[PDB]
């Protein structure tokens, strides 16, 4: 990419989860997405602290927007498939 210019409206869910890591905007890039779910991964502490590439997403807002338990960090296609779900693209 950039496919990650992509122009995005996060739906209520995950606009509220972006929010919560200081997004302050109703309308993003795709990049702009990744890096604020980034961020809330870190001050949740979602990434396995073994560093084996994986975060757990279960039983956190998260795992309820993603529709999985776990995910590797490296399937960068699945990742964006789950956070598209979530989106109204513009
Ligand atoms: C340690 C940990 C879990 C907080 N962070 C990552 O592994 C980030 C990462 C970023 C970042 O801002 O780069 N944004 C993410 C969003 C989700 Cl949901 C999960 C992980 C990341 N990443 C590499 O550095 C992996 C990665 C980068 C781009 C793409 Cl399209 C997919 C995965
Ligand atoms: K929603
Ligand atoms: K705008």
């Amino acid at each position: 990419a950039s496919e990650q210019e992509t122009l995005v409206r996060p739906k209520p869910l995950l606009l509220k989860l972006l929010k919560s890591v200081g997004a302050q905007k109703d309308t993003y890039t795709m990049k702009e997405v990744l890096f604020y779910l980034g961020q809330y991964i870190m001050t949740k502490r979602l990434y396995d602290e073994k560093q084996q590439h994986i975060v757990y997403c279960s039983n956190d807002l998260l795992g309820d927007l993603f529709g999985v338990p776990s995910f590797s960090v490296k399937e960068h296609r699945k990742i964006y498939t789950m956070i598209y779900r979530n989106l109204v693209v513009v």
